[PDB]
C-alpha cells in the first residue's frame, strides 16, 4: 500500500525547472514588493492572510466557518492578480504548455518565516479546477503526500512521499495526488526563507457568499 500509494501519487505529478536563478531572482524583488505594499496598508481586507510562521497573499480570486466548508468572496473583495505575476510566471508557464491561456484566475502568495509550514489538507476540490500548479522561491524545500505522520506520530512518523521542490520549480498536482491525498510541509523542511506562488482555476459553479 505505501511503496503503491507512492507509484500512484507519482503517476499525478509533473516537475520542470522552469525559471533560471536570474529570473527567480526578478520574480523574488517582486514579492517583496507585495509584501512592502501589504504592510502600507495598500491591499483589501481579505487580500493578505498573517499568521505566525506563513503569510498569505490572494489575487484575483480568494476564498473564506467549518471544515471544507470553503466560499469564495465577491470578487473584488481581493486584489487583482498584479502585471508581473501575468508576464513574469504564468506568461511562462503558457508559452511551455504548462496549462492553457486563461486557466488561471487566482494566484496566492504563501511567504514562509524558517520553521513555518502547512498542516494537512487537500486543495479543496469545491473551489478550484485541476491541476493546481505550484512555483517555488527564494530556497529548496520539500512537499510530502499522506499527512497522517503530523497528527498520528506514535503509528507513524514518514509521509506517503516527500517531493523535493527546488528554488525555481514549477509543480503540477492532478488525479490522485490533488485529489485522493493530502499534502503538507514540514517545519524541519523550511530553513530558511522560501516562498511559493499557487496558480489555480475557480470551478465556475464554485459556492460563493
Ligand atoms: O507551499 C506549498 O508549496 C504548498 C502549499 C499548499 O498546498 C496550498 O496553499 O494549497
Ligand atoms: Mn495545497
Amino acid at each position: 500500500q505505501k511503496e503503491e500509494e507512492a507509484r500512484k501519487v507519482k503517476s499525478g505529478i509533473r516537475q520542470m525547472r522552469l525559471f533560471s536563478q536570474d529570473e527567480c531572482a526578478k520574480i523574488e524583488a517582486r514579492i517583496d514588493e507585495v509584501v512592502s505594499r501589504a504592510e502600507k496598508g495598500l491591499y483589501n481586507e481579505h487580500t493578505v492572510d498573517r499568521a505566525p510562521l506563513r503569510n498569505k497573499y490572494f489575487f484575483g480570486e480568494g476564498y473564506t466557518r467549518g471544515p471544507g466548508q470553503e466560499r469564495l468572496y465577491p470578487p473584488g473583495d481581493v486584489d487583482e492578480i498584479p502585471e508581473w505575476v501575468h508576464q513574469l510566471v504564468i506568461q511562462k508557464l503558457v508559452e511551455h504548455r504548462v496549462i492553457p491561456e486563461g486557466f488561471v484566475n487566482s494566484a496566492v502568495i504563501n511567504d514562509y518565516q524558517p520553521g513555518g509550514c502547512i498542516v494537512s489538507h487537500v486543495d479543496p476540490i469545491h473551489i478550484f479546477e485541476r491541476p493546481i500548479v505550484s512555483v517555488s522561491f527564494f530556497s529548496d524545500s520539500a512537499l510530502c503526500f499522506g499527512c497522517k505522520f503530523q497528527f498520528k506520530p506514535i503509528r507513524v512518523s514518514e509521509p506517503v512521499l516527500s517531493l523535493p521542490v527546488r528554488r525555481g520549480s514549477v509543480t503540477v498536482l492532478s488525479g490522485y495526488a490533488a485529489d485522493e491525498i493530502t499534502h503538507c510541509i514540514r517545519p524541519q523542511d523550511i530553513k530558511e526563507r522560501r516562498a511559493v506562488i499557487i496558480l489555480r482555476k475557480t470551478r465556475l459553479d464554485a459556492p460563493r457568499l
